[PDB]
């Protein structure tokens, strides 16, 4: 096993840059995703250099900002996504942010973004004026399609979260989702399991729930988007942030 730290063990893809000095987030430099205008809206994913050995443990923790933005022109969220498929497919096909993607892959989402069509979207009620968000694991199957799986382990058992709120506190050691928050994914090659914990929430699911397996290497997906796939074009800022230098991830590389 292995553990790295910093954005140079990825290869960037689509609308995502550096931002250097952000004034809002207390980092000297940060990945931004979601930079740019189309008519289309913004698509953008970091790929791993190294695949994932899923015949062993992995541990990451990704220090992630949402935009401060309306879920109806901001961006659609974060996809934590392991797939055989790569970046430059994603781009053209999406990932887990909506309602199809990258075929026969899986991993964990934190939607921000309303798509007012959308079965999952209606279902989590992200409809509304706040800053309405959700986390949950989901699969494409072999067409592509999305499917939520796993659960909330909460005693609600629900997915609900605020991805921002109006704070003036952000530093009274609560969770302001458009500040730097710890994404922690864990994974137990032996038992199958993944879990994901984000917002003070805890979700669980199995390798196989997510159509994956445990004797084969997945190529390891930090992705997010704008409107993507909407024909809606790009209408505010929808940053999405990464602090890698301060993220962490344990693998056994293949
Ligand atoms: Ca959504």
């Amino acid at each position: 096993p292995i553990t790295i730290q910093g954005k140079e063990h990825f290869e960037g893809y689509g609308s995502v840059d550096i931002q250097k000095k952000p004034t809002d987030l207390g980092v000297s430099e940060v990945t931004r995703f979601n930079v740019g205008n189309e008519s289309n809206g913004l698509i953008g994913a970091l790929q791993l250099k190294n695949k994932i050995d899923f015949s062993k443990d992995f541990n990451f923790k990704v220090r992630v900002a949402n935009n401060h933005q309306s879920n109806t022109t901001g961006a659609d969220g974060w996809g934590f996504l392991f797939s055989k498929g790569n970046a430059e497919e994603y781009l053209t096909n999406g990932g887990i942010l909506g309602d199809k993607g990258l075929v026969n892959s899986g991993g964990f989402k934190i939607d921000t973004g309303y798509i007012y069509t959308s079965s999952m979207d209606k279902t989590e009620k992200q409809a509304g004026q706040g800053y309405r968000g959700y986390g949950a694991f989901v699969k494409n199957d072999s067409s592509g399609n999305s499917q939520m799986v796993g659960e909330n382990i909460d005693k609600s058992k629900t997915n609900f979260l605020n991805y921002a709120d109006n704070s003036t506190n952000t530093s009274d050691g609560k969770f302001h989702g458009q500040r730097l928050n710890d994404v922690i994914l864990t994974y137990v090659a032996s038992t199958g399991k993944m879990r994901a914990e984000y917002a003070g929430k805890t979700w669980e699911t199995s390798i196989t729930d997510l159509g994956l397996s445990k004797n084969q290497a997945y190529n390891f997906l930090i992705t997010s988007s704008q409107r993507w796939g909407l024909n809606q074009g790009i209408n505010a800022n929808g940053w999405m942030r990464t602090d890698l230098k301060g993220s962490e991830f344990t693998f056994t590389p293949e």
